[PDB]
């Protein structure tokens, strides 16, 4: 039966033995391909499954009604039959382990408490132990596999119906942030976990019921404070885990606000480093990282408060109990008291598993809630009437529509067409004609009047849809592929010019890409598909929105008058131009029928529309490296050893308790003799030692000692750890990525804001948790093998070869576990691909009829995926399975060797013994499952690690006065593996000098403002300020100087004074003064805060104008004797632009002044003009001169420039 859990028998099915196969060829091979996986098994299909839920809501909906209909009833009624058996089997279970320590211990104990000599009873009793643990073991895995089946066909179900129900909506409103996700996405897998880890429900309260009452019944009144203790404590680890939740959101607030600061400036690197404003920024990164580190840490100290639950519990506990029960005049034995610890011991184990329950079901009641909402929605409705005369295609006879908003636009519509007519709408803004297209395709809601279609529709929206897939298939739309077809499609639409444009051939895609494509190009491609597609009746609205004439007229000429003769077209839009050719035209205005008619009539008439017409025409290996790294950034070894000390401390806290425990029953009297009775006697009871206050103080003493060693371990663990992570990154990595050069131009900014908001959560949060659990088990397991040891020096010899079986069956475990796991991963992409655009643009897809085709890919690729997730589970039950043996084989191992040796052991040490023995179940799956999870989270480190990785001359500050600029031959070129920008530059510039510089772009104007600024270092010559070289002044004193005025005005968040300055170098005078020169000083005075106003990014709060009027006013505080500026008019108005040029005369008025720019003018009235060209100086002289000489190409520049306007 092709899938071998089929074929598998009970015994299989119930040890997961069936998958061994593919253990063995993994190992074999060393990795795995999706050719040989598996297939899906059948009975967990999509079809089959989704048409018996739709029956059964159809059933229920027949039956109550819409409006008390429930979706939980129908789910409880689908997955009703098998958590019965669920049910059964978990409390097979938790009845199973539960009878060997209540039973079995306690006949064992007070064997060993007898003086006889027997083998029967202590070899029966051995073997009722070993049968008791197979049976549990056994029962929970066959529960395991039934309910991960029952969650697998259920998560199919759901999301197949889900998907199926969005193609009928006529509704589309809410944003692709429900339906993208929500309905058909990893949404289903919280209905998959609330079956596959939800249930098993009643499996703690059940054990510790009988637990109490068991406890009740050996000792009684003085036993009765177990309950007590556990009742009083668990509330308060819920009371914890809230208090955590709360203070990791508001530190989630925070951190997104550091992010958002980070990413704001990561791109403005020039700005910043022109002014060497560098202080601000590390000052406020560094405040904002102050109070995240604040909140990290109180989060800390309260989440670390819970990782000791059980061990803690029991000691306190049993220390109460016993102290109390002693210290009222009583009797106590071995047997007694280490069955009541070990009782005490199996009540921990399913208040491990229950609010994991608990959580999965309140999260899948609330998605089970949100799915009903989907599913009562307006389903479709498509016209079928037929019209009376096989000559007519569409019919209109007195119908009104009203969209659904009702709001009636259209009102009285009449019109009638015949085949083999081209039928062009014309209309202005709002006219109504997207109502009537709406309404002809049926969308529109019917409220009166007869309709009539018959056809097949092609839909040319007025935006290309753009599908997921190669050229040729997307201009197919799943056709058969042919030749002269292809041919006379790509003719007709001109499309052979962008076919050699593109890379390789006609089989690239249209997704992503990295180049895209054009407006028009898209156009073409929708005309393309739509014509190729052959349609009856053609509705085209405006598909010639954004083309030239000269395309518009041969796409028209070639397609619509030829291919389209004998098929009715229907053409909407506004421009007037090929509706000459039209054989009919109707005029639509307010909602009514205004002109009917040829063209011809259309101008007999001569109307509104002859009116309209004149105006117109008018991977992870992760070697040691890592982990040293981690360690020395900590502090050092010192660090790691304190640490280690103090988890052994608490630990052997624990176990000292325990031991004492077990020291006091020994000393039965100590020697003492007493006259009770009639004859004197040695008593052998615990109650007639004098001695008896001091034990009880030393328990006490003990309780106390170990509670405050667990407190502060947990302080110091968080303090240390909080300090190593937050020292590294942020310090060895902000200090560096703010000095270097050209690093910021070859490589994306978005993988180095990246970096800075995942591997910090990553570092802050996760791996101290992983790491304190890890440790903490490793150390619990070694404690329990030396205990258990320490009493019997030949048990180790049974933990040589177990140790051996261990480490051969991990490895192959781990290969399989992780090739299966990378098959999932890369087999989800495809699926989401197609969700995301099938969702977008739900109009064109139903404007055909495609539904099935889309439906049918759905389906397959939902299967595809589903497929590994099954494999996946069932291998990590396997590996569960096998270690569960294991432990069992030592239980045993140790009882026999507490049978074999009797009348030489007090029956005390023999308690001890078993009462560790139980302790080491269910602990080897926990530990290798968190260290792998814990190996996982070490690579964030790596990549931080890696990016980490990779004089004197000082004059007096005569800079100012005669400030001579000279060039002497200056080279630079951008990168060493390009050609030289400059070459053979030199000029010289007189004080008090005006300069304008003109050119084409490319020909190497920027080069001098970057090189002016020694951004970029020059490969020859030198240039001089002043008499004095800039190579021999540091960077620091010469930019403090020099002033630009970017082409683009920016503005940081904050007040309006840290935009101006930010050092509070200058007073309010000197800022009101400069606002005043400028005339901005009344508006913000007008602000109700003036300067302390709040900016927000961008500088949305003003307008354009306002921005520039502050750049320049930030350009004159620095009183600068040199200024560059460099295309202040891109897209600026001409009253601001006189403006500007006024203030700037005014003030600027007293500096050498230096003008690049597009615009002649601005540089006319300068006293000299630069002309560059291919990086070679080419005029310089007086605007009069180089006006006056025709051969000048300054000159030739200037009369093109003024023929655009003379000659026009």
């Amino acid at each position: 039966h092709q899938h071998p859990v089929d074929n598998a028998g009970l015994f299989s099915c119930m040890t997961f033995s069936w998958l061994s196969s593919l253990a063995r060829v993994a190992h074999k091979k060393g990795e795995l391909s999706m050719e040989d996986v598996w297939s899906l098994s059948k009975h967990e299909s999509s079809d089959v499954n989704c048409r018996r839920l739709e029956r059964l809501w159809q059933e229920e909906l027949n039956e109550v009604g819409p409006d008390a209909a429930s979706l939980r009833r129908v789910v409880w009624i689908f997955c009703r039959t098998r958590l019965i058996l669920s049910i059964v089997c978990l409390m097979i279970t938790q009845l199973a382990g539960f009878s060997g320590p209540a039973f079995m211990v306690k006949h064992l104990l007070e064997y060993t408490q007898a003086t006889e000599s027997n083998l029967q009873y202590s070899l029966l009793l051995v073997l009722g132990l070993l049968l008791t643990e197979i049976v549990r073991s056994w029962s929970l895995a066959l529960t395991w596999a039934l309910n991960y089946r029952t969650g697998v066909r259920l998560r199919g179900a759901i999301l197949t119906m889900a998907f199926k129900k969005i193609l009928k909506l006529k509704n589309i409103k809410e944003k692709s942030l429900g339906e993208l996700i929500n309905i058909c996405s990893n949404d289903g897998q919280r209905m998959f976990e609330a079956a596959a880890v939800g249930s098993l429900l009643a499996g703690g309260p059940v054990v510790a019921i009988l637990g109490m009452i068991y406890n009740v019944i050996i000792l009684g009144p003085t036993g009765f404070l177990g309950s007590a203790v556990f009742i009083l404590f668990y509330p308060a680890m819920m009371f914890a885990s809230r208090l955590t939740a709360y203070f990791r959101r508001k530190c989630v607030a925070a951190t997104d606000e550091r992010v958002q600061k980070m990413n704001e400036v990561l791109t403005y690197i020039k700005f910043i480093k022109m002014y060497a404003w560098v202080k601000a920024f590390s000052q406020s990164v560094q405040k904002i990282r102050e109070e995240e580190r604040r909140i990290l840490e109180k989060a800390g100290y309260f989440q670390s408060i819970t990782v000791g639950v059980a061990p803690i519990v029991v000691v306190i506990a049993s220390v109460v109990t016993f102290s109390v029960h002693m210290t009222l005049g009583f009797d106590l034995t071995a047997a007694q008291a280490f069955t009541v610890v070990t009782v005490f011991n199996s009540m921990t184990f399913a208040l491990k598993v229950t609010p994991f329950s608990v959580k999965s079901l309140s999260e899948a009641s609330v998605a089970v809630d949100r799915f009903k909402s989907l599913f009562l929605m307006e389903e479709v409705h498509m016209i079928k009437n037929k019209p009376a005369s096989p000559h007519i295609k569409i019919e209109m006879k007195n119908a009104t529509l009203a969209w659904d908003s009702l709001q009636r636009t259209l009102h009285s519509i009449d019109l009638e067409i015949q085949e083999g007519k081209l039928v062009g709408i014309c209309g202005s803004v709002g006219s109504g004609k997207t109502s009537l297209i709406s309404a002809i395709l049926g969308q529109m809601t019917l409220l009166e009047g007869s309709i009539a279609i018959s056809g097949t529709f092609a839909y040319v929206a007025q935006q290309a849809w753009i599908l997921n897939a190669t050229l040729r298939d997307n201009i197919l739309f799943g056709k058969e592929y042919d030749e002269e077809r292809y041919n006379s499609v790509l003719n007709s639409c001109c499309l052979r010019p962008d076919l050699a444009i593109l890379p390789s051939s006609d089989l690239t895609e249209i997704g992503e890409r990295g180049a895209n494509l054009s407006g028009g190009q898209r156009q073409r491609i929708s005309l393309a598909r739509a014509l190729y597609s052959d349609r009856s009746i053609y509705i085209l609205d405006d598909p010639l929105s954004a083309l030239d004439a000269h395309v518009g007229n041969h796409i028209f000429n070639s397609a619509i008058r030829k291919h389209l003769k004998s098929k009715t077209v229907l053409f909407v839009t506004h421009q007037l131009q090929y509706l000459v050719d039209c054989d009919e035209v109707i005029f639509m205005k307010e909602g009514c029928i205004t002109e009917r008619g040829t063209h011809e009539e259309l101008m007999n008439l001569n109307g509104d529309y002859a009116t309209i017409f004149n105006n117109l025409l008018l991977q992870g290996s992760v070697p040691w490296s890592v982990y040293g790294v981690y360690i020395q950034a900590a502090g050092g070894p010192l660090a790691f050893l304190v640490i280690m000390a103090l988890f052994m401390l608490n630990v052997g806290s624990t176990a000292f308790s325990t031991w004492w425990l077990s020291y006091w029953i020994k000393q039965g009297s100590g020697n003492t003799t007493v006259t009770r009775g009639n004859e004197t006697s040695v008593s052998d009871s615990m109650k007639d030692n004098p001695h008896m206050q001091y034990y009880a103080s030393i328990y006490a003493l003990s309780m106390a000692v170990m509670l405050i060693l667990k407190a502060i371990r947990g302080v110091v663990f968080v303090k240390g750890t909080l300090r190593a992570s937050s020292r590294l990154h942020d310090e060895l990595f902000r200090r560096i990525l703010r000095s270097p050069m050209k690093f910021f131009d070859t490589t994306p900014t978005g993988r180095i804001l990246n970096r800075f908001s995942k591997d910090m959560d990553e570092v802050d949060v996760r791996l101290p948790f992983q790491a304190e659990m890890f440790i903490q088990n490793v150390i619990l397991v070694f404690f329990c093998v030396g205990m258990i040891a320490g009493v019997f020096p030949w048990f180790l010899v049974a933990v040589g070869p177990l140790v051996i079986l261990f480490s051969v069956l991990h490895i192959v475990s781990r290969v399989l576990i992780r090739e299966l796991k990378r098959l999932d991963n890369i087999t989800q992409s495809p699926f989401l691909s197609h969700i995301t655009s099938s969702i977008q643009g739900l109009a064109t897809i139903h404007a055909y009829n495609k539904g099935q085709e889309f439906l049918h890919r759905y389906q397959e690729l939902l299967d595809d995926n589903q497929a590994p997730f099954f494999l996946f589970t069932c291998a990590m039950r396997w590996l569960a399975v096998r270690l569960d043996l294991i432990s069992i084989a030592l239980i045993t191992t140790t009882g026999l060797m507490i049978v074999l040796m009797h009348g030489q052991i007090p029956p005390a040490y023999a308690g001890l013994a078993i009462s560790y023995a139980v302790q080491l179940t269910g602990l080897f799956q926990f530990t290798v499952r968190l260290a792998s999870e814990t190996e996982a989270r070490f690579t964030s480190v790596e990549r931080i690690n890696h990016y980490i990785k990779t004089k004197n001359k000082a004059p007096s500050p005569d800079w100012p006065q005669e400030g001579e600029v000279t060039f002497e031959n200056a080279e630079m070129r951008y990168r060493e593996n390009l050609p030289l920008v400059l070459k053979k530059v030199s000029f010289t510039i007189k004080p008090k000098e005006k300069i304008g510089i003109v050119g084409r772009t490319g020909s190497g104007k920027s080069s001098l403002g970057m090189a002016l600024f020694r951004l970029v270092e020059l490969s020859g010559g030198c240039i001089k300020i002043d008499g004095v070289r800039i190579s021999d002044i540091g960077l620091a004193d010469l930019r403090s100087k020099l002033s630009i005025i970017p082409q683009e005005p920016v503005l940081f968040s904050g007040t309006v004074r840290s935009n101006l300055d930010p050092f509070n170098q200058y007073t309010e005078d000197q800022i009101w003064d400069a606002l005043e020169r400028t005339h901005m000083k009344e508006c913000i005075a007008q602000l109700p805060l003036k300067l302390e106003s709040e900016v927000m990014e961008n500088g949305d709060n003003f307008s354009v104008g306002e921005r520039q009027l502050l750049c320049i006013a930030r350009a004159l505080l620095r009183h600068c004797k040199i200024l560059i500026l460099d295309e202040a008019t891109a897209a600026m108005d001409t009253e601001t632009d006189l403006l500007i040029q006024e203030t700037i005369r005014e003030a600027f008025a007293d500096c050498t002044m230096l003008t690049i720019a597009h615009r002649l003018h601005t540089v006319l009235g300068s006293d000299r003009i630069m002309v560059l060209a291919q990086g070679q100086v080419v005029e310089f002289d007086t605007p009069s001169v180089l006006l006056s000489n025709d051969s000048s190409r300054f000159y030739a520049m200037f009369a093109a420039a003024e023929n655009k306007v003379a000659v026009k």
